[PDB]
């Protein structure tokens, strides 16, 4: 059992926000990230969202999934994980403009695919894969986190997820789409749709297939096979998109170069 | 459930000989380490050993503990952990004589201690802590492995363990003593009793109180507080040995210098 008795966890600095709560740097047998819900009266919807996340996290054990360490129910609801020093991929690529070399980029892509595979093989769909939830531990190791919207943001959401025509538009291919946006971030160093200033228009056009990411913006030393892989993972039609084994095989084969 | 379904684990080249099994490099959602029972049919004592080890590992979720990924029963009894890219601490210190700076040595000491502290707070006694079950990984991160003898190699063995003339000869302090030997290795670059070439005699003389590690052999840049800490962790009477929270407090303090 993974309940952590109160009084053990030391909450320090507020780092930011997560899915269903607030992120703090903490102390519990060392540094730990803590996502905590600042709420005196935890509504039953909240409990559920919490129960589910914990439930999913217990089922994960892999270097590329942010290591779940336990949970707390008092004084508030909390999830505890390993601390990753470094920052999110979003932070590296778009805030402090870190310039990685291509080999490092592909490695980030491989690792990111490595963990997504694990997740799916364990019949888990993330539903919220983006460069913010990918944490770059010691600037070497990839850690996918935030399994709040998980089940067993606009730019990374596939067209079918935007339309919400189906009952449940999420699938393994929806995460694949998201991951392809990550490859786009990796290889362009940029955010898609940067020449559009209007969120609504983006949402509407992606949903209708009018809009798609401009792959001509990749670095000149991005392998052709990697642009191809991007475009497979980015296909507007769900069933035309690769699954992670194929994606992995692809990147690993691309790697020798 | 952590039972890996038959087939998925691919075993590669043999790495060395672990505890109650053999260790191979592997593949199962990325590189992994595999410890497998290199036998055909298991004696029912070999079998509950495996059970127990899996029972301890599935209670470990911490960055300084080698990450359990799963177990298999078919083909054979096997344990899957994360693969660590570096090597054993042992290997660095006494084979390739890696020249770490003090800061890094102290860091390794803290991490190792951080891990040992995690265990003991969950009532786990390792019983085989040596620099060979300390795997470095991206050379910054420490991973304590091999829970073959874990419950709830003589150079790291406390004198009361050597004698086997008590209740439970093993204790938190038996572990603390073994950790003291690791500090020694960090601070000397070498094993204790290196000028003695007979295993039986060392057993006899540590058991009797005739032999103890020579602390004059430490670095000149080794802080007095580490030497002093080492000598408390190495005290023959176990009730005079600090526990890990104190050990941590000591190291974090002298690390602020
Ligand atoms: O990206 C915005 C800033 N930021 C958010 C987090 C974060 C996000 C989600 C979750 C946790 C931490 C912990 C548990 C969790 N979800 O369950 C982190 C972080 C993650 C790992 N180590 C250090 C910091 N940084
Ligand atoms: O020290 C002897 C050489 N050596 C032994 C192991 C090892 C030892 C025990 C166990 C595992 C691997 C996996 C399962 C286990 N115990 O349950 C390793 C190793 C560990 C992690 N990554 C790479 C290599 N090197
Ligand atoms: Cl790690």
């Amino acid at each position: 059992d993974w309940e952590i008795p109160d009084g053990q966890i030391t909450v320090g600095q507020r780092i930011g926000s997560g899915s269903f709560g607030t992120v703090y740097k903490g102390k519990w047998h060392g540094d730990v990230a803590v996502k905590m819900l600042n709420v005196t009266a935890p509504t039953p919807q909240q409990l559920q969202a919490f129960k589910n996340e914990v439930g999913v996290l217990r089922k994960t054990r892999h270097v590329n999934i942010l290591l779940f360490m336990g949970y707390s129910t008092k004084p508030q609801l909390a999830i505890v994980t390993q601390w990753c020093e470094g920052s999110s991929l979003y932070h590296h690529l778009h805030i402090i403009e870190t310039k990685f070399e291509m080999i490092k980029l592909i490695d980030i892509a491989r690792q990111t695919a490595q963990g997504m595979d694990y997740l799916h093989a364990k019949s888990i769909i993330h539903r919220d894969l983006k460069s913010n939830n990918i944490f770059l531990h010691e600037d070497l190791t990839v850690k996918i986190g935030d399994f709040g919207l998980a089940t067993e943001s606009i730019l990374w959401m596939a067209p079918e997820v935007i339309r919400m025509q189906d009952k449940n538009p999420y699938s393994f291919q929806s995460d694949v789409y998201a991951f392809g946006i990550v490859l786009y971030e990796l290889m362009t160093g940029q955010l898609p749709y940067s020449n559009i200033n209007n969120r609504d228009q983006i949402i509407f056009m992606v949903g209708r297939g009018y809009l798609s990411p401009d792959l001509s913006k990749v670095r000149s030393n991005c392998p052709k096979a990697m642009k191809r892989l991007m475009a497979e993972c980015l296909k507007k039609k769900r069933d035309e998109r690769p699954l992670f084994p194929q994606i992995l095989a692809s990147i690993e084969l691309l790697a020798r170069s």
